[PDB]
């Protein structure tokens, strides 16, 4: 498939430095939805600015964890069915922390920003696309963590 090359391209340079840019991705997601902030609660502590969460080691691991989550999507993308009940528990997790679903939505659009941001021209329409396409079918083998 042709989306599947340009989702492969476009992440390569991505992997490069993954924590400076999932770094970008958290940074606007706490910019379009500050109510996440609280749902990072390490040692039983909550962060008062976003800024607070950049200082965090157990952030910055969570950060890593969430490239490493899409590498493997990224390099399953021909056949997303195998990481399928991986991502159905992946759900049932963020359930149990307190994220609703409606906030993958923040997410996606966050996902989309940081690669924008680091491609710039070579961020096509139909990158974008493929993208969403991809983001869209990891939501919906996580949203099955909350029933359905
Ligand atoms: C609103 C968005 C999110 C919030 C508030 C959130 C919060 C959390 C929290 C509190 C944990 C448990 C503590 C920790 O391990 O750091 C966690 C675990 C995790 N999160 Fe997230 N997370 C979000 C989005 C994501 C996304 C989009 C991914 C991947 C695509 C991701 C991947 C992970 C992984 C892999 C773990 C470890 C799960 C395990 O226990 O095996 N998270 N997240
Ligand atoms: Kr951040
Ligand atoms: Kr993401
Ligand atoms: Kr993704």
């Amino acid at each position: 498939r042709p989306e599947s090359e340009l989702i492969r391209q476009s992440w390569r340079v991505v992997s490069r430095s993954p924590l400076e840019h999932g770094t970008v991705l958290f940074a606007r997601l706490f910019a379009l939805e500050p109510s996440l902030l609280p749902l990072f609660q390490y040692n039983g502590r909550q962060f008062s600015s976003p800024e607070d969460s950049l200082s965090s080691p157990e952030f910055l691991d969570h950060i890593r964890k969430v490239m490493l989550v899409i590498d493997a999507a990224v390099t399953n993308v021909e056949d997303l069915s195998s990481l399928e009940e991986y991502l159905t528990s992946l759900g049932r997790k963020h359930r149990a922390v307190g994220v609703r679903l409606s906030s993958f939505s923040t997410v996606g659009e966050s996902l989309l920003y940081m690669l924008e941001k680091s491609l710039g021209p070579d961020f096509t329409p139909a990158t974008r696309t493929a993208w969403s396409r991809l983001y869209g079918a990891v939501v919906q083998a996580m949203s099955r963590g909350w029933d359905g």
